[PDB]
């Protein structure tokens, strides 16, 4: 707009002019919360002329109570201070208290030196005697978000952080949610480890890859949709307890609980099962939920703050659903053995025509398990709860099931029906590993997108002995959704994926 | 030519179907293998505690025998080793016919085993097994050491056999991990907080290196992997974070070396209100520490040609020396450059003095990456010690503000250990007429070969007419720290998975 163009002429006019033009270095006395927590106790109108303080930040307002007073305020690392600049007061070394203040726009970031204290009134307050332009701001800012739509706080992130608090919070929440987590397996003798996102072959996960290519090794290469698969091969070579915390790279959906690029944390630990990680499990989230919250039941707003407010409740010890005796119980009526067979493929489908449940493809014994428990399963879970011992063909690294037949040793942790936790005692035999990745190929190569080619790699690595051992996978992500109440995973991620 | 690998497949098989124990899936221990050291290491020789049985487990790595009737293990786990001494007079026949629970095990094996603590008479801490399970069979028959592989190769190719057999290998990431976290205790303290911002990028920028691309398809638009987060780490200061920092991979799509993987883990901070000036003393502050805290002092070994060659010292005392880059080039040719430094005059120059000096010629010829081969053969050839070299050329610095006394120059240092860049920061430019000029002059690089050039942001530059406040930021080469902490030539020795040919 006119507003942009008039700022760079008034800009060039300020560098030929000899003024000063963005300079290198402004050295602050203290920052704005330590000037706050020195001065904030002060008699009201008490001023120290003995003492001047520079101070700077991002102007959030001017006011030119008269033509001798122009009030300011500046804002901070979450402090507000408010700069009295009276011309009796100017520094005409820096020049006319006019022309001096006439450089200045809400939204600069500018600096002031002054005589501390706290005004008549009794906010706290510099006296300042001069004012420097550090780096204005081109453009004309609104008040708060409601000035902006909405979907600039997401393409704009530095304005949704410059202008909104809240959003600022999610993202020092975040840090310390992760800060808690990594000390939780710390403590605990973990080894965080960092494994490849460039691979080879994919796999550790149910999803379509990004495809890139490396031009002096004349390769195509994947980026990675989980790092389970050369995880589990440190336990291989000893480790014992190893995690990482990462990105992961997934091709498909973006909704509210999906985007590209996601945060995840996966540990594997010896000599663990499934029922070890449960246990873990609770420990970890509810003791983080009690961190952040100060008590295990929270609020969340499915549909935003003036929406319905749902209670979560962590307490401990959670509730179980088994995966197929729960939809069994739904669909009052008993699955076809064996699970992936033609005659259970038959009757899934046509269970699904009967409760209105969206076919999948390819029709899959596993994706439409998926659906069943999608409908009459993941529906149940409002509290955090385990959706326990999922079939075989559903989950091909998942050891088998000590006692259920056709089941495996795995669980999903779900909070208000959204995933949060995979987790499973590992498979560690290589011939059944094997019959189960080429499962795998056969279901890529008849249209399943989301199945993963043989990686021989780690056949050889099981071939070395995984010992018996349990993991585990988090997105992080979706647990800063329920740690911040937000439903909509951009608002937890700084620069989520946009269309544009 | 290897029939261990099929009868180990068949004795499985065997196992399997004659109902004895194949791949349990929970086995309970007692105690780890460094808790059991812990508590009976002191125990006098011949010790054994018949009223207390324990349960333990490891990787076999020794078997031998004296009779049929007492069979010496010793097994592996969490960095220690125990002595497993299984007499047949203390044989549990319910798991099986002593013979045969034994002859199921080979080295290898990840095994249990059930006893009595205490020490033999030779004073070795031992259990002395009533049962033996095996867990996970090793189905290849494994060298005592990384010596017995085939190739050294293969310690990169199959890392859990590194791991397995050497310490070595197993210190490299714990310091790894050990260092990382001493770096984030660093800036924690400081008050700063840790964002991660976007590897897929649909505009790369922040660094000179060719991108990967890749493509969303439900977006249906061409991504790049990213090259490094600065051009979005500057965004989050504008928006007021003040400090920020970010620990993670980027991607380069370029050579493989000694020094270069095509993912590699760096530390990008960014601090509002700091200078260059301040980014060097607080490099020296965290390096120096972190140093000592390794080392117990700041002068330190390197083999730069292995362990049984020479060896010298790095001295990381401070303050480290500064070399300023353009001054040092030219007292290295014995003239002077030509100005402007980007003038046609001072490329056909500088031409001629990489043919003069025989310095392989970069392509294309641009100033910047006549300078850059200049420098790295006249000035970063004097870093051993840890050396800032300092005021880079603008022409080759597009997102440095310009040097507050020196034209043509930036507020820009470069940190060079043994020659090898570990760090690169700058007083951030912010002035957005100027950083839109040089990013219209990288554009014509890259048009004109450079594949380091990158194209303009939009995004960034309307960032930066909201105001970014004066800063200072700052990136750090995580593996390659790690190379001279841990004293390696060889950035496959500090990642776990290196990226290795066909
Ligand atoms: C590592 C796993 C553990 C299971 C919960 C969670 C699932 C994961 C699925 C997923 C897929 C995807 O394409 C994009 C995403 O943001 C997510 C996510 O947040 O969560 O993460
Ligand atoms: C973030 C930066 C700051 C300067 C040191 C270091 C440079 C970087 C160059 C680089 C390029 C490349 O293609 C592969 C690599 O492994 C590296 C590396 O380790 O170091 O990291
Ligand atoms: N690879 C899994 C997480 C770990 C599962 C247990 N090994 C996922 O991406 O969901
Ligand atoms: N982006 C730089 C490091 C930060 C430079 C200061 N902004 C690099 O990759 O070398």
């Amino acid at each position: 707009s006119h507003y942009t163009d008039n700022r760079y002429k008034m800009m060039e006019c300020i560098k030929d002019a000899g003024r000063p033009f963005y300079p290198h270095k402004f050295k602050i006395s203290m920052s704005l919360p330590a000037y706050a927590l020195k001065y904030g106790n002060v008699e009201n109108g008490y001023i120290d002329k003995d003492t001047t303080l520079s101070l700077s930040g991002r102007v959030t307002s001017i006011r030119s109570s008269s033509s001798k007073l122009i009030f300011y305020d500046i804002f901070c690392e979450e402090q507000k201070v408010q700069i009295i600049a009276n011309i009796m007061e100017h520094d005409i070394s820096t020049g006319e208290f006019s022309v001096s203040h006439s450089e200045i726009r809400r939204g600069d970031v500018v600096g002031f030196t002054g005589f501390p204290g706290k005004s008549k009134r009794g906010e706290l307050s510099l006296f300042s005697k001069s004012v420097v332009l550090l780096s204005p701001c081109y453009h004309m800012l609104p008040t708060a978000i409601s000035g902006l739509d909405q979907e600039v706080r997401y393409r704009q992130r530095y304005l949704d952080l410059m202008l909104n608090e809240e959003s600022r919070k999610v993202f020092k929440l975040r840090s310390r949610a992760i800060k808690y987590i990594r000390n939780y397996f710390d403590r605990l003798g973990f080894l965080e480890v960092e494994t490849p996102m460039l691979n080879m072959i994919y796999g550790g996960a149910a999803a379509r890859p990004f495809i890139t290519y490396h031009n002096e090794l004349e390769t195509q290469l994947y980026m990675r949709i989980a790092p389970e698969l050369y995880l589990k091969q440190l336990i291989v070579g000893g480790l014992d307890k190893v995690y990482e915390i990462g990105k992961n790279f997934r091709n498909e959906g973006i909704d509210l609980t999906h985007n590209p690029e996601f945060t995840a944390m996966e540990f594997y630990m010896a000599y663990a099962d499934y029922y070890d990680l449960m246990d873990l499990t609770e420990e970890l989230i509810s003791g983080l939920v009690l961190e952040i919250h100060g008590s295990l039941k929270i609020p969340y707003h499915p549909d935003g703050p003036e929406g319905k407010c749902i209670e979560i409740d962590f307490t401990t010890p959670w509730k179980r659903f088994s995966f197929v005796e729960e939809i069994e119980s739904g669909l009052g009526e008993k699955l076809k053995r064996p699970l992936d067979s033609q005659e259970n493929i038959d009757f899934m489908v046509e269970m699904c025509e009967k409760h209105e449940i969206e076919l999948p493809h390819p029709r899959t014994a596993a994706k439409l398990l998926d659906k069943l428990a999608g409908h009459f399963v993941e529906t149940k879970c409002t509290n955090p709860s385990f959706i326990i011992d999922h079939p075989q063909t559903m989950s091909p690294l998942a050891k088998w099931h000590r006692e259920k037949p056709e089941m495996t040793e795995r669980f999903e942790l779900f909070v208000l029906g959204k995933e949060l936790c995979n987790a499973y005692t590992e498979l560690n035999e290589p011939l059944q590993q094997r019959k189960f990745f080429e499962q795998q190929a056969d279901a890529k190569a008849s249209g399943d997108v989301e199945a993963c080619p043989i990686d021989e790699t780690f056949c050889l690595a099981l071939e070395h002995g995984l010992p018996p051992t349990g993991g585990w996978g988090l997105g992080i992500d979706r647990l800063i959704m329920f740690l911040a109440d937000k439903n909509n995973i951009k608002e937890v991620i700084l620069f989520p994926a946009m269309r544009n």
